[PDB]
DNA sequence: GCCTTGCCGGGTAA
DNA sequence: GTTCCGGCGCG
DNA sequence: CGCGCCGGAACTTAC
DNA sequence: CCGGCAAGGC
């Protein structure tokens, strides 16, 4: 229940955001967990709480900032012990459980899905990762395919087959699994 | 006839 | 989305 | 001394 | 991410 809504924010991290390892002159150094989003109410009032209360439950003491930025706001909360909690997640995330699984692309598809739902889709450059979400789609039965989109900048698509739309977003983008 | 989906360019939201 | 800056906290 | 939080912001491009 | 084009399947 603490793994489920890591999963979602691990999502909406990879998506949207970032895990930043600063170093700094010197040897001062800070450690990041970011996420950016347009909708600084979203960020407030749904997202933050969120992370907020991992922080509570990891006791991480490092507070959550937000910073407005000229073209979207940042949720960030620097923290070394954050930090490395998400990024380890991110190497283990072949073995996450079904609820975890679900939480995952969830926020990815919160992050950077097609949001109209007229299609199915979630975009990214990473191939690897879009192969891990197609092949936890195909075993919760829901059909799908990638191929490069963008030629330019070398962004693959994985798209959801409308076959399985049903399936997909009442499973998954309409779960209450947290 | 109707739906699905690969393809590709614009520029908002990262 | 990523990485510069200056500043501060802490043992 | 040596690292780790804070608050911002320019610079960059992947959705 | 969006959203229009047109190829291709049933
Ligand atoms: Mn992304
Ligand atoms: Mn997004």
């Amino acid at each position: 229940n603490v793994s489920g809504i890591s999963a979602y924010l691990l999502g909406l991290i990879i998506g949207d955001g970032g895990l930043y390892k600063l170093k700094y002159k010197g040897n001062r150094s800070e450690y990041r967990v970011v996420i950016t989003a347009k909708s600084e109410n979203l960020i407030k009032q749904h997202i933050a709480p969120l992370m907020q209360f991992l922080i509570d439950e990891l006791n991480v003491k490092s507070k959550i900032q937000i910073v407005k930025g000229d073209t979207r706001y940042e949720l960030r909360v620097s923290s070394k012990k954050l930090y490395y909690y998400f990024a380890n997640m991110l190497e283990r995330i072949r073995l996450f459980n079904m609820r975890e699984q679900i939480a995952f692309i969830k926020g990815l598809y919160v992050a950077e899905g097609d949001m109209t739902l007229k299609r199915l889709r979630i975009w990214n450059k990473n191939k690897a990762l879009l192969e891990i979400v197609s092949r936890w789609l195909n075993n919760l039965g829901v059909r799908n395919t990638i191929h490069l989109d963008d030629h330019r900048h070398g962004v693959y698509v994985l798209n959801i087959s409308l076959r399985d739309r049903i399936k997909f977003v009442h499973t998954i983008l309409s779960s209450h699994l947290n």
